[PDB]
Formats: C-alpha cells, structure tokens, sequence
C-alpha cells in the first residue's frame, strides 16, 4: 500500500526542447531546471551526473504532487533555449518562481532540496498573530530574519516588505504581523522594521521608516554578511564564496559535545562584541551535520574535528593555519580568541 | 566539477567473484556487500539499482581511507558464493565484521551508511575508565544501553560480553567499566551487568550473575523490544517490519517544537507505567528527521505533523487511525492518553 519515499526506478525529470518549452513552462508553478552538459561515455562524467539526476528523481517523487516541474537542459544540444532561458553557466540548478529565477546553491542532495523547494513554494512573508507563532519567531536565531508591523495585507508599506522579501527567498526570513499586541511585545512601532542578525539579541532597527522597497533591499544587501555565520547546507557553496577577505576565518564546534556547545558560547561574545568590524566573519561548521566532508577538512587540514578548531583558512591556494594552540591545548576564551583573530595577519601579511 | 568535495565518477565498489574471493576478503577489515538481483530485465527497476549503486559508489568514496571493502555480489552470475556468504534476499546490504554478517536495514542514504559503517568499524564495547565519562554514559535515553562491572579486559566475564557485543552492533550500545569507583557509582557488583531499556527510570539487571557470551545474547532478545522505541534511520525498516500484532501505535513530536516537548514527556511517562504490557510498544518518529517521508506522510497522512499526535497506523491494511478529532491543540495529560491506548490496544480501536 505504497509505504516510504525508496524511488520507484520511474522517469519524471523530463528534457527541455523548443519543442516541450511552451507547454512545460505553462504546466508548472514552479519549475526547477537543471542545466548541464555531458561528455561522451567518459564513465567518470557518465557517473558523475546519474547522481545528480538521481537525486532530481527521488526529489521529484518526494514532491509530485506540490507541482514544482523538474527538467533538464543540455548545453551542446539546446544550447541557444538556455541562453533564451539565462543560463550563463554549466552544471547550476535554477528554479523560476515570483519570476525570478533563484540560483539553488548548497548542497546537491534530495533532503535539502526538498526542503529548498518546499520554502519557495510557500508565499514570502510569513504573518505572526498568536504567542506559539511570535515565540517560534523568537526561536531561530542562526538565520538572518526581519519581522515588520503593519496596517493591514493591504498596507502599501506592508507591500513594499513583501516585494524586497522575494529578492531574498529562502535563504532570508521575513515576517510581519497586523496584531498590536503583538507588536508590543516584539517592540515595533507602525511600518517600522527590526532587523535580526543571527546569533546577537539585540535587532537593529532599519532607520527612517516607512520604507521603500528598493531601501529595505539596500539594507538587507549591507547586512548580509553576519559576524559569525553557519554553514547551513541550503547555501553552503554560497557562503563559501562569500570571501571576507580572501580567506575565511572558519571555526567547527559540535553544538552538543560539551567542549564544543561551551567553544560555541564563546563564539556568540567575539560575535557580539565584535559586530561592527567589517573584516571579520567567522563561519562556524558543525561537523555533525557534514559527514562527508568532515573526513575530508580533517584530513586537508591538519585538525581533529572532534575537537573544537578555529583557524584561517584561504579560499584559493588551500592551505589552512590552525589556532591549533599548537600543542592541541584546552582553552579559549574571548579575549584570547578576539585577540588571535586580531592578529591573523602577523599569521599572514607583514 | 571544481567546489568542496562533490563525487569523482571513479568506481571503487567492485564486483565479487570466487575468482577474487578470498584475495578481497582476506584485504579489507569490513567487507560491505550488495547482494542484489540481475542486470536489465525491465529498465525501472535498474533505476533503482543505480540509487543504490550511486549511493554505494559515494560511501566508498568518503570511506576511501578506511578499512573497509565495497563491493557488489550478484545473486544470478555467483550464487556459489553468496550459498556461502549466506545471502538469500536479493536486494540486501550486508557487512562482514570477523565471522558475523550484518545486515542493514535502514534507511538507503549516503549519510546514514558513512555513519552506521563508521561506528562498525569502531570497537563493540565502550570502555567508561572514571566517573567524568560516567555523566556522558549516562547522557544516551533513547538506546537499549548495556554496562558492565568486570575485573579487566584479561577475564573471561569481559571476553564473552565483548562477544555478545558483536551480536548486536551498531543498534545496541555495549560499555563495560573494570573501575571500583565507576562501578560504585552505577552500582554493579563484581561481573554484573545492566540492561537500560530507553526512556524508563531505573536498569533491569541481568540476573544470574554472571554470564556467558549466549546468556546475554538470550537476554537482550528477550527485553529488546522498548514500550518507547525511537524510530531512527539507521534501523528504520528492521522497526517498521517489527509490529506489535499487526499494528504500530505510532506518535509524532517535534523534540524542539516545546509543545512536541511537553507532549513527548507524557509520552514518557505513560510508558514508563505501561511498561509492563507486552503487546504495546509505540514507535515516535521525530518528523524533523524524516523530511521526505513528512512529505510522504503529507498526502496520505492528512495529518498536522508540525503538531503532537498519536495512533494506529496498519501495516498489514494500508489504512490508519489517530487521536482524536475532537482532539485540538489541547495537550493530553498522561492519564488521558492511557486511557486512549487500552481501547485500541485491548479493544477495537475506534
């Protein structure tokens, strides 16, 4: 009687053609295209896609009946019905929606996707009205997430926040509420906009209110680059590229093993009192959520993940210097870290 | 091709033959073996096998540096072998550690094997040298859990608990202490043992001081079923396939939502009394660590996951029934929900 997600061996991630094109893309809500192209039986290329189109499979079974539409474009055949699409380059998975294609970085797996794919879906702005909606605002807090309050869904402010909110789905949250209690309690005032950065209490207000849509877009792109930020799985390729300065000072804890969870708290404190320096953004890894790679970093690294860690490490020419407090030692704290951080060019740059 | 690691292409799990028979398995410490069907006969069902060969090909490849063997052994062109590796269902995961044969019935997925291999290749029975590891010994609620008091590692009362580790890895965690101090404080006499059923207050210690390698063997079969069993993805399908007479009392809750909380705590509770009864035993599935089954789950279960629940799912008839629909957001109490269990249980189940 069916029972569990374990494909079906069935075929629903379809081709696009100038032939299909029209009626594909006027068939589905939301169509997720997988542009790629490969080469000839190299079984090394062969094998490296049928994983990813497996995964697209198995994605496309988990949410058949949602109506996203899985494709794929090849880029030696159909290769002009992809510059006619925009598809400027190899191998990325695009996803049109509020029209507007998102780019889909972050890790090729069907979990994620789903979950990616099932936040698109859903319309921008979230509304809170009740006490378990404002508390599970008030819960997450490694996400960056704005929340404003105003009139009505009719609020012409209201609908400025919900245009600047789709320039930023999924990966950035935000959320309004009509509810004057509700706004007391989260402390806004009328088409006012807090600002949540992820990990600090505090929200900075976004200045000058009412604003436009083009302001609260300018803003979010200022503040986009947290102080100490994870590394979620919906973006990781994302926020690997986001480069700080050439490197990134990364730094793993398990937020469960105790020395880790306590190097986390830490972490928080150089975060917070560090906030307004532009150069330092610490990317925290928890290793338990990225198996595969934690044999590899710990491996190319020279670190036990294990352990709590935090070093620099340069995006190009790999090589890592670990605050391997070079002994392995049992330690930080903040301004024993902040003062390492401080100093990572005498670890550089002379 | 070019990121933070993806999958080479490269093909590491490697076909087994009599002809490289013994030259593999005298090589790798765990030999990992597919045990499946055939090559083609029908197309989507060899889509299937290229999920779990794709997957198997990863796994490999992460595990690279590691002791252990993949391979793939085909019950049609080697059935000589398999006759003698012991192999009988097609379409079977099995590991080979020393002379016992594992077989995995869990959820297919690259992260899940890298982790259920890991912890296989790791030394069956933990070893708790002071009374610092005893607090993380006593962290783990929702495992069966086995300790034990033993001169050293030299006697015969610790060598034929180690085996009767073997027979049980990685599902049921098997310590041992050969510390006076330690032993004192989870009070157990010299060569005694302690089963800890997941969720209950208390051990039930295993009674005739002590035992042999097929005495504890014995023992854990006897009480392996818990009232409160988690569903994880390791073993989840061994689970399923487990009913408690043609059903599954199945209950939701989110362990972070706090109403998932709370309503998990009473879930506690009720089965800390109704330990007792033999024919119950409810399966909680923490929806947060089954994405694309929520999304299963979301058409035929119609049900609100996001919030608590509990009921009778029939895995012999497809159907299933929950708790109640007058039943709101109205948090049952411990009392309540007994009492939802027995005429269900008992009686018909209404």
């Amino acid at each position: 009687g069916l029972n569990f997600p374990t494909y079906d061996g069935k075929d629903r991630v379809v081709s696009l053609t100038e032939k299909n094109f029209k009626q594909v893309l006027k068939k589905y809500d939301v169509l997720c295209l997988y542009y790629h192209e490969s080469v000839s039986s190299d079984k090394v290329a062969q094998k490296q896609f049928q994983l990813k189109e497996i995964v697209l499979e198995l994605v496309a079974q988990v949410l058949e009946h949602k109506d996203i539409g899985f494709v794929m474009v090849d880029a030696k055949k159909e290769a002009k019905l992809a510059k006619k699409l925009g598809f400027d380059e190899e191998g990325s998975l695009y996803v049109l929606k509020g029209d507007r294609t998102i780019e889909f970085d972050g890790e090729f797996a069907a979990d994620v996707l789903v979950e990616f794919l099932l936040d698109l879906i859903e319309d921008p702005v979230e509304i809170i009205n009740s006490k378990l909606e404002v508390q599970a605002f008030e819960r997450i807090e490694d996400q960056i997430k704005l929340i404003g309050f105003f009139k009505s869904e009719e609020s012409e402010y209201y609908k400025a926040f919900e245009e600047a909110a789709e320039h930023f789905q999924p990966y950035i949250k935000f959320f309004a509420t009509f509810d004057k209690g509700v706004a007391k309690k989260l402390s806004l005032k009328m088409n006012e906009v807090d600002f949540y950065e992820p990990f600090m209490d505090e929200p900075i207000a976004i200045p000058d209110k009412p604003y436009t849509e083009e302001e609260l877009v300018e803003f979010v792109k200022e503040h986009q680059r947290p102080t100490l930020r994870r590394l979620r799985p919906e973006d990781m390729f994302e926020t690997w590229e986001d480069d700080l300065n050439g490197i990134h000072i990364v730094a793993f804890a398990e937020r469960s093993d105790p020395d880790g969870y306590e190097f986390l708290e830490i972490l928080k404190q150089v975060a917070r009192d560090n906030t307004d320096n532009p150069d330092l953004s610490i990317v925290w890894i928890d290793p338990d959520d990225f198996p595969l790679l934690v044999a590899y970093w710990e491996k190319t690294f020279k670190i036990d993940l294990f352990k709590p860690q935090i070093g620099v490490v340069n995006v190009t020419d790999a090589d890592s210097v670990w605050m391997e407090i070079p002994d392995d030692d049992d330690l930080p704290t903040a301004e024993e870290l902040e003062d390492w951080i401080e100093d990572v060019l005498s670890g550089k740059i002379n």
